[PDB]
């Protein structure tokens, strides 16, 4: 199929054909007035310029601006690239320049970008790292935290000090703290499933990282600028500042801009943006903040949040659901009691969907991905989520069947 | 300083100050009228769309296009990034799937990008390495020719020998050929100083790839899109068609846009653009296609290197003239006969030509690096030349200082 | 302290004082007269010799030997180093170069050699891998199963399955099944305190390998030729047969001398032995043989673990008798509900024992590591135990004390 | 073929059958009286033990020796291995740790060992590195000097500059001087060929070295312990004290026994010697020094040398013949002036050789390999380089066929 153009929720195919968009480098929503509008006095004004002798002035304010925004009160500062991938590469640079360490910490589950170090961090989709080898050296991966499939009994405490356990296995045996350089995590992790972290847990990784002089970076690639219902997915945890962060397109509603932001000593350790996609992103941070996406996402999610948890009572193909802002996994099983998956069902649902003019996809054959624009407005918002109950619907009683 | 517009080969300061651009992503020069149109048109229609269901049709414009005009008659496969750095992370991958091999050998002065893969490839600029290593394994840097630098007596066919007689020593030795995936050139390398590898040389390790399933990859991500008075650098050697090659943001007068072209089955061992930025592309070639910038950059090419030979005469601090299209490298020495660097000279001249309202920097310290924007005016091109001239005088006669 | 000589369990320092050795290359005890007649003959005979155009017949029979009485009826093929850790090494080259594939794993508070590959391999003493980074790329490491710290109300099969599920999840997130060349597994972890795995666990790591093609590994060097009470440590396991096995000093008594054992289609993937340390070796072969060392062992180590088990009986300083031959952990705890390590008593109880002639060090502070030569005769095995005993006592009541 | 016995010079196989043997852990010969006394001795007290609470005479006796008669005046510290491998592998652990940094820099054509990090350091024979990578990271290989296959006309000062130039490109391109640990050499390659180094190259490698804080390692495996007609081979150089050093099995007369020998500092950084491996090394030491084996292999040397030369004048087939001590490389080509290498008559004239009592190999199929031990009495050096002039004139007249 092929896109001809799209605005707010809406996509727009070639013939016409409107869909509700579920799925993200679009906090903002499709088209917004505002950012259609800076890209293109920018263009008018400087496409691009090598930064050599010369800065320029969307620049210097979004950099300004991100430093800001960005969670605590240390300095810091921002360097920008071209997309999430190249923002993760780089904060492995960052980090071991700073502290004269070599390894690094990324999580099982996690999707950190396609370039040779973010995707030596991830954990996602091997596929992306079968017959490309060898990787980056000196990284190891740790098992990120799973809320719904635990061990009989177990509570949050219980989650966090098991994991928090498994995370100090590799410290205990071959990997010295001393010579880590930094540990990076999704304060949610996305492509894992919408898979949010217990707070414990995060507090005993953190705590442990300052006693050994290890940086604490988190990616915001996926969970950040609001879309969590707080600005940035890490300020669902009680004071937590990390010594980096990395943020993607969403940047610049989907424009390539990322940066990295971090506290001004780590950055000193060792670039400029694209001026009309600074733009873009100038105009797309006012939109969060005037709009009030941030509050709007919170408001927002906990409806969704009851919808969904209402629809999984008439529905108990509905193993689980997990939401934070307008950021949910909806996550599909053929028993309540085995969790099995069942990709099958999920599949079934999208194509229904789609038929019925909802774009939405899944993670890992069974979770829906719950991520529309921020903007939504509240009856496309309702009309989703009806066509998706009625989904399930159909599917519960047979009635959907893919080519 | 801070730019606040361009426009053709003109910057212009905040405070309404012109100069001419002589630095690249700028074939076709600042803001081109079409270029403009195209981003505000696209940006209407849509800026962001994840590629999950759906297509865009600039995309497929653009891919259909460059898998055209790519060098060679076999067919070919595009797939888009963000950057030079993150398509030639990409040649790693398609090269090591395709061939089941694992390593790569790059140049010693090359430039390919600053993620973990196109840096480990790098030979410019150690400082990018310093501190954050390990870098990717298996790779190995061989010497680029020099034909300024040489032995007492050495013709071409000399240094060709001799230079390739390095490239087989690693073969000779620890790399074995049979796993070696891909040997990546710069067909002039950039960074470098603007430095093209003699024909023979190439023909060589040419036939050496084929000779032993190693996959021939070129960087064009600097000398390409008609900047060396062909379509392709590559063009400028007799009958090579490489399996992989990169292209930059120059693709789409410096919005975040690149490619990766190669033959179809290799890239069939193993994405879509950015359609704000396809726009911008296709603007971008029709530019170059019809206002004839090949041809253009040939002629202009021509007339620079003759300016410069005869600045030469008058100048004897200008050891060595390079130019293949308006591509070069002007390189200064402290005597001709020694080729002493001269890298005070240099900083001189830019200084002098910046103060003369001419924009130009260095490569390696003591080598004027020549490029700019392919649509530049004859007159333009004849008052930064003059002013080049004048600036060479100037320092001949200790009248430049920097503060 | 300097020892002049030894002979079966009886150390003898230089002046004269004697030690009961309860510490290993010394199954079959020091200076066995076999083996002390074969170095001599030998050496008169033939010290050393390159091999290219000639053989030696001690390694041509000690290779036929071995090929033998290795675990399993598939044909084998035996390879020759000085030591553990060159054995190893090769496992790495061995399983990749037959399998095409290049990751490794292998398991946290292992130890498998001090050469870059074994050492990347092992997972027990950092200060090991301390500043010499980078290791060997592509290997990742998994925990062992520990069936003494465990959580509440867990079975064999709970210990089993949840190990085996970490196991896993590497293959579900970024090492790809099908690009690991092997496991490399301890069956008895020696230097992580003798901790043996479960036999369930044991057959789903092994099904696991022969379902996705990778080479199950292990590793004999300190639980092999006798000392569990079966040939192989792997015997105690249930119809095993490891695609390769590696082999230390203890094959030679002490001598420097190792080999791998594997299926011969795997060793023809890709040397030959000191005469002087084969002629050991079969020597020392003879005498577990003849001596009945793997039955010696056995009924020993039963007696002994009643004998440990008894002292914990009174002694509740002791947390876990662990014992599979004469091959022990005793586990000091502080507490035998929480389980806390007391280093300290166990550094008391080995320098009473000194004090008391008996030579036994520890393993991660509190484990006492109990491997007497297998010969022993049971009079000094139960001087020994006695003395230990006291130890436990002298301890208990606040006696010792540490200059 | 089996060999039953040898000594001194004399190889005797299993049917009594005598060989001159010309190959080398034989510097002392085979089964030296006192070598095979010391060993027969040590073994009656103490063949192995666990080094924890207790050293051993013959260890510290051994380890004071080799620390005075190691090159240069600076106190040291020696570290014992099993293997030449081991020990190399331990020299970067060393440099490393000690410089805190992590590059190695080795030569192409070297040959260090066959663990993982002395493999990755090696440049001789890549099947030894086909389908085992990845290898060891951060290790860059430069190219040893040729002094036989050179540029026409080219000086001894002009092959030490040329090189000494290859040898700095990596650190003018890719790799930080500052971030380098140490220089790994060879004064004269082995398996390379017997190419020695000249003079200057060293110097300049050795300066460049201290003057960026690099340590210079050397490799005395092969070359060292008198072989050269020097101790060690460095002292072929003028004035020149490594901060650290190998040696392998030579040390114990093929026992498998190996050590680095560094300066205090360097070895403080970051074990002790098998007994009866260092009985062997104190009688192979003694040997040595008292039947004048570095003044015998000078002066045999020399003489092999003179024959050499003078063989040559009656076979051209002889390219070159390279001799330093009783150490050389006779290097056989097809043609004086093209110097193409003439793997067809080495092959014949060692098979003629063996066939007239001659044991003696090659190495790079064309270079005849000289290092008999150094006892070898003159009469026997006779015989067999007469029956090699004889090898060469029935292979000149096509007298010689290979099976």
């Amino acid at each position: 199929l092929v896109i001809d153009h799209a605005h707010g929720a809406t996509l727009v195919d070639v013939d016409g054909n409107k869909y509700i968009d579920l799925l993200s480098a679009i906090n903002v929503g499709h088209t917004h007035e505002k950012v259609v509008k800076a890209i293109a006095d920018q263009a008018q004004k400087l496409i691009h310029y090598t930064p050599a002798y010369f800065h320029h002035v969307p620049g210097m304010e979004l950099s300004e601006k991100l430093a800001k925004i960005a969670p605590g009160n240390s300095p810091k500062m921002v360097s920008f690239g071209n997309s999430g991938s190249d923002a993760n590469d780089a904060i492995i640079k960052f980090a071991r320049a700073y502290t004269g360490r070599q390894y690094i910490v990324s999580y099982m589950g996690s999707y950190h970008g396609s370039t040779y170090g973010s995707q030596t961090l991830s954990g996602s989709s091997l596929n992306m790292t079968r017959k490309i080898g060898p990787m980056l050296p000196s990284v190891v991966h740790v098992p990120y935290p799973d809320s719904y499939r635990t061990y009989p009994g177990e509570t949050e405490h219980d989650v966090s000090l098991r994991y928090f356990n498994e995370f100090k296995k590799p410290f205990e045996s071959f990997l010295p703290a001393d010579e880590t350089a930094c540990v990076l995590i999704e304060p949610i992790q996305g492509d894992g499933g919408i898979i949010k972290a217990p707070e414990e847990y995060m507090q005993l990784v953190y705590k442990f990282c300052h006693e050994h002089g290890i940086l604490f970076a988190i990616d915001e690639v996926n969970q950040g600028l609001g879309r969590t219902g707080k600005m940035w997915a890490i300020q669902q945890f009680k004071d937590i500042e990390p010594d980096l962060m990395s943020v993607g397109k969403s940047l610049a509603s989907g424009m390539p801009l990322s940066a990295v932001i971090g506290k001004k000593e780590v950055m000193q350790s060792l670039t400029a943006g694209n001026p009309v996609c600074s733009a873009a992103s100038l105009a797309t941070l006012d939109v969060i903040e005037y709009e009030g996406l941030v509050e709007k996402s919170a408001t927002d999610g906990a409806y969704a949040k009851q919808r969904f948890l209402e629809m999984q009572q008439r529905h108990p193909m509905i193993g689980d659901v997990r939401m934070w802002g307008l950021n949910g996994g909806i996550e599909l099983v053929k028993d309540p009691k085995t969790k099995e998956p069942d990709s099958d069902a999920a599949t079934k649902v999208i194509y229904y969907a789609f038929a019925h003019g909802v774009v939405i996809i899944t993670l890992a054959g069974n979770i829906l991905r719950f991520q529309p624009p921020l903007v939504i407005p509240r009856e496309q918002l309702d009309q989703a989520l009806q066509v998706l109950d009625d989904a399930f619907t159909a599917v519960e009683n047979g009635e959907v069947t893919i080519p």
